[PDB]
């Protein structure tokens, strides 16, 4: 498996808004077409008003597949249009779990 | 739940010696100690030589209460002197679930 | 004790206009709430234009309780829509105190 | 009132040995020469294996009158060859209370 | 050879639109103006929102010359006003070949 | 003496508009009261977009009092509110020569 | 095509030691396993004692397939052996080109 | 004038042994072979154990002509061997006079 994590540092105390907007409205839709959220969180120490997203993949090629899907998406481009003003950066790393890594 | 992610950077080149030191030795009475293991990962971009674990726990209390367990057990202070010349820094960070997050 | 120490970065040459705003309409309630103040300041060195305070609670659970205390006052809610436009980034660490460190 | 927040990066694992080497020789040397410790803490989240130290002194010219009657101390040169190789790297900032900080 | 390597670091989510509007409008001026164009990316991991390019000079010297050639080319001027709004930060470096690096 | 090296992070593209107002408005000022100016530069690489100012002062005392004294200034804070807009973040840090630096 | 960037920072003054025990005994391996050298660089400015390295690949895939190839091979390995201890710390980042960027 | 800011990180509590054998060893050489030092410092804030130095230079290929003169002088490079060991890390940066900058 192919661990993608995710940074996104939102505008101060929009955490909150983004969350329940992303839930609403972006989650079946990014869910359905990426295929195996791991984990989605906000932090609580470093720097606040951040939001880490893990996403499992079986392969690089497969996770471009399904990006491009995503994007291509009508109804993910209008929440994106609603949510996008929040981020103010965005990161993100490759990793690999160990052989004991659970799942 | 309290999710710890915790990075480690190793010395170059070590991480497949880590790892397998680890699971030999330091992997059954970490994980019966800390309850919830989540992750366990290494990097495949950004530094290189990073592992990262991601530890889940009922309460800040609980993961005090398990971590001094461990750092007080005699067959993890042995592993710890085994491997800890592998590890160059430690970094932590405290989560929060998002409530659609899976488990 | 747990000790947090939060930083604020800040717009510019708002630190003076932050710190009046906040001992005016924030520092009391906060401080109702959260219980012991150990030190607020602002930078000299480094980053300019840092507000950074130093609080110290009993225990993380008390500290859950009293940020959730404060976020839900409707008072503080107001002093945080006129005061938040200030803030451009925010972050915040965990301390335990050394058994001869003071009070 | 002039602040100084102090940062010791340890070698990883040593800061308890550190604190305890600290508290046995160097503790009443130091607070003796420098005159007002605010605070000693080690780090639980961010970077681990930080030692964060708070002083406050009258005046920058106190402080360098202060910090050459401590480093002329032959015991204190006999600490820091003592606990010295512990020690990664170091940082430091000024700060200046806001008028409610407290004391 | 002398290498540039720039970075910028663009709003989220305008990479793809910086791109266009670059090639159809600053791509054959800057390179006419500077001669060599090496490499022209965008981030796929760490910081996203990333472009990064590549120039090959002669000389520091070539360097300056061209750079003032192209900063003071009117047509340059118009596309920087209309594309400069997407760039957040700015960031280069100088690198040069090792005796068996290509071309 | 104690130098103090000032570094701004200006709007991308503002270094040539910021130092042409600051020649015009600032400086006069700013040198008089402040006393030595030591060096004001512009980044060629690194972060572009940056000033780096380098000032000598006899004392910290001294600076805090030239300091004070430009703070309160009508005409310098006229040129801030001019020229402010364009700074995005604020970095300073206190140095010490060498005993063989010039001057 | 998928272009790899690595870093490697090395021990002070070791930059001119590495790249000539690298193109004496790893380049003709390197290259050969790997495919396409776009460019192997060392750092004029920011951090000094960098080396900056720059792969195209088909694919992530066949990256992963070549890294694999270049890692099983005993010469590969016997440099490695030489040279590493000259490597203080590995970064690496994966890129996409512009449709306009060369070759 | 080009103005380079270069910078060493310094082993802790190496600061004054270098300074000391630099000025008996190295600055002649050196200041001989660069021709204009305008200043040389160590931190009193931020990271402790900096030496920051400034030169400059009539030129980009005046700078390389005279390093190397320096690089291949028996005298500095015995220097170097006995200096060498107290730095860990080294960066560079180049900077450019504003037109009202003194000297």
């Amino acid at each position: 498996m192919l661990v993608e994590q995710r940074t996104y540092w939102l505008k101060p105390g929009s955490v909150s808004t983004f969350l329940s907007l992303y839930e609403a409205e972006g989650l079946a839709i990014q869910a359905g077409a990426l295929g195996r959220l791991l984990g989605y969180y906000f932090s609580e120490t470093g720097d606040l008003n951040r939001v880490i997203q893990l996403w499992g993949f079986d392969s690089f090629e497969d996770r471009t597949r399904r990006k491009a899907i995503l994007s291509g998406n009508p109804q993910w481009k209008s929440f994106v249009g609603r949510a996008g003003s929040m981020i103010e950066r965005q990161s993100t790393e490759l990793l690999t779990p160990a052989p004991f890594s659970p799942v």
